[PDB]
C-alpha cells in the first residue's frame, strides 16, 4: 500500500531541498509549483520510492 | 477503501454506455477522451458512485 500526499504538505516535511532532490527538479520549481497552487500529489512507494502527478478533474 | 481503473480497462469491462452514464457525459466524450490516449483514472466510492481524473506527471519530461 502506498501514501499519497500533497506536494505542499510534504515539502513542508522536508523541506523544499530534500523534496527537491526527490523528484529530480530544481529547487525553484517546487516553490513556483506550490506558488501556484497547483495539485500534485506524490505518491511514496513502499519501497520508499517517491513520484509526482499532477491532478485534474474529468471531465472540467 | 477505494477502486481505481483507467477509463479504457473500465469501458471494456463495461461499455461505452454505462460508463459515461456513470460519468454523467456522453459517449462520444468517453470514446474521444479515450481515441486520444488521455490519462484518466476512475475511482470507484464504497458507496458505488463513480468518478475520474485526469493524471498527468511531474514534472514534465
Amino acid at each position: 500500500m502506498e501514501q499519497r500526499i500533497t506536494l505542499k504538505d510534504y515539502a513542508m516535511r522536508f523541506g523544499q531541498t530534500k523534496t527537491a532532490k526527490d523528484l529530480g527538479v530544481y529547487q525553484s520549481a517546487i516553490n513556483k509549483a506550490i506558488h501556484a497552487g497547483r495539485k500534485i500529489f506524490l505518491t511514496i512507494n513502499a519501497d520508499g520510492s517517491v513520484y509526482a502527478e499532477e491532478v485534474k478533474p474529468f471531465p472540467s
